[PDB]
C-alpha cells in the first residue's frame, strides 16, 4: 500500500466540538476525516494518523511542552518509513493571541516542517526515499461562544484567513503541492474552531482526490 | 477496539539484520512482532507502531537529535488517546559504549517513560483515562561480526543481560506489569543486535497473551 | 482535618501597607486573612500558608529569582500532601509594568498553576489524591502615593480590573471553582496595593464560606 | 512564638516505611518527628514542616524536577519570615548511586543551603533578621530488602556513615550549629531507609532540646 | 582610611571626548573626577576606580561581553572588602537605542546593583560589613556631532532626562542615598556624551561633599 | 600574492536570479563578481570566496542554522591566514521581515564582524597580522515578482536604502574603509534581489579599484 | 572542473613544525599537501582549502570557540557548492588529554561530519547534488620534545594509532570511501605532531590517486 | 607611572590564615605582598589589587557564582587600561577536590587568562596597547589542620606541586614570562593554604625585581 502520514493538530486528531469548550472526546475512526480519507482511498493506500490537539508548526506553547510540531516531526518520519506522502495541516494554533505570530511567521514554521519532510530520506539506517509532502491550509476560524476560546484566539480568525495565501506562496517557492482545506469546508463546529461530521467527510473526500493525484 | 501502543526502537520498528551492518529495510507488516501481535489479538484490538531505530530511553544521542524516547513519548501518548495499554521495550541502545550508562541508569530512563504513561490521563483537553503500561526488557545482545557494531556496543551485551533484573525491580517498585522478552527469545539476528523472523513471531505470540491478560 | 493550601503573594503573606513603601512586617497570625480563614473554619480544617511577597504566576522577576509561582508550586504540593484544596490568589504582580503582560498572559500563567494542582495526585511515592483548586482573582489595585510603586505598577490597575473576567473564563473552561476577591473587598491599604485589617477580615470570612461549599 | 522551619526530605515529611518499597502514606501529625518536636516545645514555639520526599541538597534529580533543595529554599525562607531557626536534615538522597556524589560533594550542597539561610535577612521587603541554622546529618542507611531500593542506593550506606563527619567539619568551619541525628537513632524502618515510629519520637525529643538550647 | 568604590562607565573611567568619536585615551589621574574626588577628600579616604567604558546596569551588550555591570559587581565588591561606600553612576549606556529600555527598565537594573551592595556583607570568608551605597544619576546627554553616536543613542537624551526622577524614586523606596550628577554639571564634552575637564572637577568636588556627609 | 577574503551572502556566492524564485545555480566562476574581481586584479592578488546564500550579519535564521555570519567568520579568518584584506558585504538578509531588525541593528551586526577581523591577528598559533577590512553596503533591493520573496522581504527594500548611511557612519567611527555597492550598480536581477551578469561585472570592476587603493 | 573540498586541521592548513612549539607559519601553497594535490590533479580539478589549526571533529575546545569542525562544516558545504568530493582528515586534536575521548568517541564525531556531507544536497536553494566523501585517518602522532605539547597530547599517540581501525569500521558501515594517511606517511615533523615537506608531498600524491579513483 | 595589575585569589587579596579556618580579615596594605611590591617599586610604578578569595582560573565554583577568574578578567583589563603588566597568580583553588581537575586542566585555564591579556589591546574604544603578562605558579599547599580545609583540598597538595612545571611549559610555549612563587617561598600559614607575613614580604621583594626586569 502507498502510505500517507497525516500530521496535524486537533483538526487531524478529530476533536469533537462542545459548547462548554472542553473537555471532549475523539470522533469515531470512520467519522474523523483521516478515517474518511482511508475509506475513500481503499486498500491500495494506508493512512497513518499523527494529529495532536493544540499542536503548532514550530513554536513551543508556554502551557504545554508537547505542542511543537517541528520538535516531533523528524522522529515521527523516521518512525514510519517507508512513507509515500505526508499531509501537513497546521497553523491554526499558531494564531493564538499569546504567540504574537503573523501569517509570515506561521508560513516560516510550516517551511521548517516541509524541509524536514524533504530531507527525511533514509531515516535511521534505511534505504528508503523521502516521501512527498502536501501543505494544507486549515479553514478560517469562526465566532466562538466560549469566553476562554474567544480570549486565546483573539485576532486568530483574521490571521487564519491569510494562511491559504501565505502557504500557497511558500509551496510555490519550495516547489511542493498545496491544498486549501478552506476551499472545500467552513469551520462549522459549535465552538468555532473544530469540525462537524460533515466538515470531516467533505475534507476526507477532497483529500482522497488530492492523494490520488499526487501518487 | 482496545488500543495498544508499542513504543520502541529498531526491534519494534522491525530492522532487518544484515551482514554489512547497514543500511536495511523494515520487516513486512505481518512479520515484525507488532504485526504478529495484531494478527494474534484480532479485531477486538488495534496495535499502534511507534518504533524508532536507535531510540534510547531518555538520553540524547550526540549523532542524531531524533532518538530520546522521553522527549517524544508524552506527545505520542496525547496523539493516540484513547489508549488502553502502552508496551515499552527500550534500553538496548542505552547500552552503547558512548552513553557510559549502567543498567541502573537505563532503568531510571525507563522509569521516566513509565511515569509519562501513568500521568498521561486526559492528554490535551480529553476525558480519557491513562492507559496501562507494560515494561519489557529486551533480550540480551549477542556477538557482533561487524566491527562498527562491535565498537559502538562494546560492553553492551553485559549490560543487556542485567535489564530483566533491574526492570523487574523497577516495575515491582512502581507496581506496574513487567515482561521479559528474553524469557521467550534470544537475539538471533546475524548482526548480534536485531531479530530474526522467528524471534519476531515468538515475541508477538507471547505479548499477545500478555495483552489479553492485562485488559 | 481537611487541609487547605493558600498559595499566593504579599496579599497572602500578609504584607503591612506603609506610607514609605517598604520595608515592612507581617500582619499578626490572627489578623492576616489566612488566619481569619482558619479561625472561621474551625478545627475540622487546617490552613497552610504559602504566600511569598512579589510572587508571579509563572514569570521570572529580573530583580529576584525567588518569585516564579510555577517554579515552586509542584514541589510545594508534594511537600504538603495530603491536601484537600488549594486556593491560588496570584496575578497582581504580573501586572507590573516591566513584565509587559496582558490579562490573557496572566490567565495563561494561572492556567499553568491550576494544571499543576490538577496533575498533582500521588506526589512523590504516595497513595494520596489531587486536591481541588480554587482560582481567586485579586481585587483591583488602587492609587499609589509612593513614586516607586507608581512606576513599577504603571498600567497595573487597569490590568487588575480585567483579572476577574479572564480568570472566570479560564476556570469555566477548565471546569474548576472561581471566586473574585474584588467582589468582597477593595484594596484599601495606604500604599494602594496591600490590605488593611478589615480587608483581611472580610476576605477571610468570604473564603471560609467558599471552602465549606467546596469541601 | 519562636518560629522553627524544618527543611528536609522523606525523613522530615514522614514517609512510612513499607515492605513493598512504595507507595506509602504520611506518619500522623503527632507521630512524625516534626510533630513530636512541636509537642515537646509547646506553645512558645511554632514548627513549620517543609519536608519533600526524594529531595536532595542541591542536585537536580533526572527523574523528577521537584527535588533540588537549593532551588526551593530561598523562596521558602522568604515565604515564612519571620523565622528564628531553620533545621536542615538533607543528604540521604544525594547518596543514591546515580548522583555519583562523594560525601564532600554532599557537604558542599549542604553549604549552599546554609549560606542561603545566613544570607536570608529581610526576605522580600521586610525588616526581619535572618534565622539561625542547625545543620543535621541524617542517620546512616541500613540494608534494604527491596531490590529497587538496593539498586538506587548502591554505595549509599557507606556514604551516609561519613555525613556526620563532613557536616560537622563544614558547620565548624562556617561557625554554625551542628547536630547528628545518628547520635540518637539508627535507621530502623523495614525498608532500610525510613524511620520507625520510635525513630521519629527519639529524634523529636532530641531536637526539642537542641531548639531550646539555640534560642 | 575610609574606602570608596566608584563603580561606573566611561564617565567614571575618564573617557576623553573627541570630535571623531573614537578611539581615545583616559583623562589624567588628577583630572578625571575620581582623582579630583580623592584629592578633595584627602588622606582620611581612599578611592578605588572601577569604571568600564560602555558598561550598562545589568544588560548584556550584543557587541561586547564585558559590559554587564551586575555580572561584575558582586566579584568586584568581594575583591575590595573592606569597603565603606560604593558610588554607582550608571544608566547612560542603557539608553542606547538598541537596548530598547525605558527609564523604569534602567532603574530596575540599578536596583539590582544596589541590592548586590546591600547584601555584600562578609564577601568570601570575611568578618567585614557591607558598605553603604550612593545611587548617582548621570547628567543628561547632549547633541552629538558624530553620526555613529547619533545612531546608537537615538532616543537616549530624552531617557537620560528621566533618570534623576526614577533613581530618586527607587532610592527613596530602598532607603539608600541618592545624588543627581545633573544637578551640578551638564554634559559638555564635544561628543555630547562625555565630560570636559571642568565637568570632572565640578563633579568630583560635589561628590566629596556627598561622601563626607554619608561617612 | 596579496590575499583577499570575500565574505558575504548569495550576492557573493553568485546566486542566479530566476523568475520562479528558487531553486537555482551559481554564476560561472568568471562571471560572478568575485571572479571578475580576481581577473581585474591579476596575478599579484588572490581572491578567496566565502559567500553563503541567506547569510546574515550576526543573527540566527529560525529556518536554517547555517546562516549567522558572526558564528562562522572567526573560524574562517584563522583558516585562511595569511590574509591582507577582508571584504564584507552583508546585511541584505537582515532586512527580511521575520528578523524585525532596524538599520541600526544591522549596522551593529556588521560592527561585530569588523571587530572579528580587526582582532584576528595570529589566528591559531601563527605570527601573521590581522588583515584590513572593507565594509560594503549592498545595493538596495528592488520589486519582487515572486509572492514568497515579497512576503519574506516585506519592508526590506526601505531598510536596504539606509544601509549605505548607517555603514558609512559605523566605518567612520571604527576608522575602517567603506564602499557602497549601490553607488555603482542597482539590483537588476529578475527576482528583485540578486545580480545580473552586468551587475556582477560592474561591481567586480569597482571593487578591484578599491582593493588596489587599500593595498 | 571537479571541485574537491579539503576539510581539516593544522595538517590540512599546513602548520610548519618548529622546535619551540609555537608560533609558526604556513607551508607554501605548492608545498602543503593540498597544493601538491592540486598540482597532481591538474586543471580538470579545483581544490578548496578549509584547514583550521586545532580543529576537532565535533567537540568544543574550552580554550578557543573556533575549533568545533561540525559547527562549521554545514555552512562550509553550502558556501562551496557545487562540490564533487569532500576529503575529511580530522581526529588528531580530539586525542588531546583534556578532551578525555576514546577512539570510539572520535569516530562518532567523524560520523557526524560524514552525515553532514551525505545530507548536504541542494545547500541553500540550489539544484546541486551532495558531494562524495572520503574519510581519512591522520597518521599516528610521534614523541614530542616540547613539554607543553607532551602535556596536552598525553595519551594521544596511543589513541591516534587506533583511528585507522575505527574510521575504517565507520566508513565500511556507512558505505563511504576510506583512506588511511598513515598507510603512506608517518608523522615526521620535529614537534611529533605536524608534517615535514616530504610528508606533505607523499600525502598529496597518494590522495591525487584517490580523488581520480572516486570521480 | 607604569601600571601593574595583580590578578589573583586569596593569596593576592591577602587572606590572614587562622586556626579555625574562617572567617578572617585582610593583611594590612603594607603587609600583603601587593603592598610590599608597591613599596619596593616606588613612585615610578602603580600597583592595582584585583585579588578575590576562592577565585579559580576559569571554572565556576558551584557554591559561589563570583569565582571564575576568566569571567571577570577581560572586563577588569578594560577597566584599568592603560596597563603595562598583568601578574597572574591563580590555580590553587582549581586543585580543590570537587573540581576534579588535573594540573593540565589548570594550566589550560591559565592559558585562557594569558590569552585574554595578550588580546586586550584597545579595551573599549582606546588607543592603548596590550600589557605584558607574567604567569606565576603559586607555592605548593601544605598539610591543613582544619578538617573542612583538609576535605575540600583532598589531593590538592599533590596537584600544586606540579603547577610550576605545567605553567613553565605553558609560558614557554606561549612565549610569555613565567615566575614560580614557590622558588622563593613555601606555604607557611597555619592553615596550610595561606601566607604568613614573611611569605608576603619575600614574594613582594622577588616580584619587584621581576617587574623592573620586564618593563
Amino acid at each position: 500500500a502507498k502510505r500517507i502520514l497525516c500530521f496535524g493538530d486537533s483538526l487531524t486528531w478529530g476533536w469533537v466540538p462542545v459548547e462548554d469548550g472542553a473537555p471532549t472526546e475523539r470522533f469515531a475512526p470512520d467519522v474523523r476525516w483521516t478515517g474518511v480519507l482511508a475509506q475513500q482511498l481503499g486498500a491500495d493506500f494506508e493512512v497513518i494518523e499523527e494529529g495532536l490537539s493544540a499542536r503548532t508548526t514550530n513554536i513551543d506553547d508556554p502551557t504545554d511542552p508537547r505542542l511543537n510540531g517541528a520538535s516531533y516531526l523528524p522522529s515521527c518520519l523516521a518512525t514510519h518509513l517507508p512513507l509515500d506522502l505526508v499531509i501537513i495541516m497546521l497553523g491554526t494554533n499558531d494564531t493564538k493571541a499569546y504567540f504574537r505570530r503573523t501569517p509570515l511567521d506561521i508560513a516560516l514554521g510550516m517551511s521548517v516542517l516541509v524541509t524536514q519532510v524533504l530531507t527525511s530520506a533514509g531515516g535511521v539506517g534505511t534505504t528508503y526515499p523521502a516521501p512527498k509532502v502536501l501543505v494544507v491550509s486549515p479553514p478560517p476560524l469562526a465566532p466562538m461562544p466560549h469566553p476562554w476560546f474567544q480570549l486565546i484566539f483573539e485576532g486568530g480568525e483574521q490571521k487564519t484567513t491569510e494562511l491559504a495565501r501565505v502557504y500557497s506562496a511558500l509551496a510555490s517557492f519550495m516547489k511542493v503541492p498545496f491544498f486549501d482545506a478552506g476551499s472545500v469546508i467552513s469551520t462549522d463546529g459549535v465552538d468555532g474552531i473544530h469540525f462537524t461530521e460533515a466538515n470531516n467527510r467533505d475534507l476526507g473526500v477532497a483529500l482522497a482526490e488530492q492523494v490520488r493525484s499526487l501518487l
